[PDB]
């Protein structure tokens, strides 16, 4: 495995890689709903954040769905924990877990 302290750009982002992400948000859609045997509504949304190596596709799952109401559709988030899946020559997608955060940023909180 690669250091933990190494933190990748969009284009150097690893495809089966667990890494942190962060970019400006240009475009934010919909969440899909689905029916998990979990019991829970079940939903995943595609948020494309912008950075100077590239576009990223960032995934929001049923339990990230309640992160789209802390940023917009114009500011800079930071999104911590997710798995590099990679679907497209190019724009990969980063897929959120439950225990993942995401911070606005370029008015830098901490």
């Amino acid at each position: 495995m690669k250091p933990e302290h190494r933190m990748d750009t969009i284009s150097k982002l690893e495809e089966g890689a667990e890494t942190p992400v962060t970019g400006r948000v240009m475009k934010i859609s919909s969440p899909r709903t689905f029916t998990t045997r979990k019991g829970r509504e079940g939903k995943l949304a595609n948020v494309i954040i912008a950075d100077d190596t590239g576009e990223l596709r960032a995934v929001f799952w049923t339990e990230n769905i309640k992160l789209l109401k802390k940023f917009r559709e114009g500011d800079v988030i930071r999104i911590k924990d997710v798995n590099i899946r990679g679907g497209f020559g190019g724009r990969k997608e980063a897929h959120l877990m439950p225990r993942s955060t995401v911070e606005v940023l370029d008015p830098l909180e901490h």
